[PDB]
């Protein structure tokens, strides 16, 4: 009850901002999540013993791969908690607890490959969900690490508070589907500049949240450049490796995943700053105005990028 977690001085001030760099210690993301769940939720939130059994379950269920990994699954998390702290007043007690687990779960057993090499390889998971098929497995795997014994973190909620944060989780997870994403944004644009937005409305809500996951999981392009830049070499990693999966197959990747057009990266990062982060963080800034750092940072990087074209470097 008494025992609080503490961090260094540099990591307590910085975690608090948007750009914190979780650094390159494994054995400290553990503690930084806790240290998080407890300032953005509490320290009665969750028994520690069953968090802590929790955590180590979900770490255990993350791969050794270029990216979506454990690091990725904290970093996300730490993001959500930014926002959730910059926006006090907004969220529910639930909403806290759910939103900071969902974003530690959402790639769960991810093997670094996209929806779609799954759908062309004919994986078995591709059979058990048409859509969203990662992101359902996702999901999936949250509920079984929870349904472990000693790990149900949820147990002094009541049966229906239980099916509601499983709930926020479970949508939560699906909105990390980046597909998901163009059609979300653009209905609360829509909303928010016919001033139709409503918070108090369930439906309304869960589209805000959406946006917060896709925020919080794209978050690797809101930080120092050095970081953005280095992420990015594990992010194309990952889709190398899957142009290389299609090749296999007999299909032409897309040139973004395919290795013999690494030159093309830079122009790839301007497209995917222009068509999805920048709108992502406008229409979030617009919706909830302190995650306006996020928004910054983000067009800050876009002008690394047209740096990097304009051979500056
Ligand atoms: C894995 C999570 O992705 C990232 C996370 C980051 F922190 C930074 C970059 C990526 C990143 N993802 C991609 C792959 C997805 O790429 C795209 C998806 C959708 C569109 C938009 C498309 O309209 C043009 C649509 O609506 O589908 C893109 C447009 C230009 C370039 C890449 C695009 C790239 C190149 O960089
Ligand atoms: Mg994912
Ligand atoms: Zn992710």
């Amino acid at each position: 009850g008494l025992m609080q977690f503490t961090l260094p001085v540099r990591l307590c001030k910085e975690i608090e901002l948007f750009h914190f760099d979780i650094g390159p210690f494994e054995n400290m993301w553990p503690g930084i999540f806790v240290y998080m769940v407890h300032r953005s939720c509490g320290t009665s939130c969750f028994e520690l013993e069953k968090l802590c059994r929790f955590i180590m379950s979900v770490k255990k269920n993350y791969r050794r791969v270029p990216y979506h990994n454990w690091k990725h699954a904290v970093t996300v998390a730490h993001c959500m908690y930014a926002i959730l702290q910059n926006n006090h007043t907004l969220f529910t007690d639930l909403e806290r607890k759910g939103l900071l687990i969902a974003c530690l779960c959402h790639d769960l057993d991810h093997r670094g490959f996209s929806n779609s090499y799954l759908q062309k390889f004919d994986h078995p998971l591709a059979a058990l969900y048409s859509t969203s098929t990662m992101e359902q497995h996702h999901f999936s795997q949250t509920v079984s690490i929870l349904q472990l014994e000693g790990h149900n973190i949820f147990s002094t909620l009541s049966s229906s508070e239980y099916e509601q944060v499983l709930e926020i989780i479970r949508k939560a997870i699906i909105a990390t589907d980046l597909a998901l994403y163009f059609g979300n944004r653009k209905q609360l644009e829509e909303m928010y500049q016919t001033g139709s937005l409503n918070l108090n409305n369930q439906s309304h809500r869960d589209r805000v949240i959406g946006l917060m996951m896709t925020a919080c999981d794209l978050c690797s392009v809101t930080k120092l450049w050095p970081v953005t830049k280095l992420t990015a070499n594990d992010i194309y990693a990952e889709f190398w490796a899957e142009g290389d999966e299609m090749k296999k197959l007999g299909i032409q990747p897309i040139p973004m995943m395919d290795r013999d057009k690494k030159d093309e990266v830079p122009q790839g990062q301007l497209g995917f700053y222009n068509a999805v982060a920048i709108p992502c963080y406008t229409t979030l800034t617009q919706i909830l105005p302190p995650t306006e750092p996020l928004l910054k940072a983000c067009r800050d990087n876009l002008s690394q990028w047209e740096k990097v074209i304009r051979g500056e470097e």
